[PDB]
C-alpha cells in the first residue's frame, strides 16, 4: 500500500546517491593513485587544479605524515592548521579503502562539509592522504533532486543531512524525543508539526567504510489519499 510505495522510494532514493557518490570517490582514488606515481609538490598541485576535480568538489588536497599539506583551489589555512588531526585524515590513514566522513566543519570555508578521502600507496607504502570536499547543501540539493521529504542518517541513528539543517548531526532520539523512529523497524510513526508521519529507512549499498541509510518521512494523509 502506502509500504511499498516508501519501500519502493526509499530504494530509488537509496540508488541514486549511491551512483551520485560512486563516481565522486572514483575520481579521488584516480587522484591518489596519481599522487602516488609522483609525489613530488610540484606534480601533486598540478593535478588537483585539473577541472574534473576543481568543478566536482569544493577543493581537492593531499596532506602527508609530516603535515605538509596542498590545496586546489588554494586557499589560506588557519593559522596552525595539521592535516593530521583533521578527521578526513584520520578516518583514511585507519582504512584499507576509501572513506566518507560525517559532516563537520570545514577549515577552508568555516562551512559544514563531508569529505571523501583516500590514502595515496606506492608499493603499499603512504604517500598521504588524498581529499574531496563536498557542501553540506549540495548534499541537501542531492537528496531533494509531494508528500514528503528524504534525509540521511548513519547505522548508528545519526542524521548526517535533513533539509531541516538544525537537525543535522542530530540522533534520531535527540530530533525526535517522541515517538522515536526505529532503524530496526520497517516502518515508523511520529507525530512532528501537529501531523503524524511515516518514516522509513533504506541502506545505501556500495559506499566504502561507511553504513548509511536514507530515510523516508512522509505526511500520514496526504499519501494516504
Amino acid at each position: 500500500d502506502l509500504d511499498n510505495y516508501l519501500n519502493e522510494m526509499g530504494e530509488v532514493t537509496a540508488d541514486n546517491i549511491q551512483t551520485w557518490l560512486s563516481g565522486r570517490i572514483l575520481l579521488i582514488e584516480n587522484a591518489a593513485q596519481n599522487i602516488a606515481i609522483n609525489p613530488e609538490p610540484a606534480a601533486v598541485a598540478s593535478l588537483l587544479e585539473q577541472k574534473a576535480l576543481t568543478s566536482t568538489f569544493m577543493a581537492s588536497y593531499l596532506g602527508d605524515a609530516t603535515g605538509h599539506f596542498t590545496i586546489r583551489p588554494d586557499a589560506k589555512m588557519p593559522d596552525g592548521f595539521d592535516p593530521r588531526v583533521r578527521p578526513w585524515y584520520k578516518g583514511a590513514e585507519s582504512s584499507s579503502t576509501s572513506t566518507l566522513t560525517e559532516p563537520y566543519i570545514d577549515a577552508a570555508t568555516g562551512q559544514t562539509i563531508i569529505s571523501i578521502a583516500t590514502a595515496a600507496k606506492k608499493a603499499g607504502q603512504s604517500v598521504g592522504v588524498v581529499g574531496g570536499d563536498l557542501s553540506l547543501q549540495t548534499l541537501i540539493n542531492t537528496l531533494s533532486a509531494g508528500m514528503g521529504y528524504a534525509f540521511l542518517v548513519s547505522a548508528d541513528g545519526k542524521i548526517l543531512v535533513h533539509p531541516d539543517k538544525a537537525l543535522v548531526m542530530k540522533s534520531l532520539k535527540e530530533a525526535y524525543p517522541q515517538d522515536t523512529p526505529r532503524i530496526s523497524s520497517d516502518f515508523s510513526e511520529v507525530t512532528v508539526d501537529g501531523k503524524t508521519r511515516i518514516v522509513n529507512f533504506t541502506p545505501i549499498k556500495g559506499l566504502p567504510s561507511v553504513n548509511w541509510y536514507i530515510g523516508l518521512s512522509v505526511d500520514k494523509d496526504k499519501a494516504f489519499s
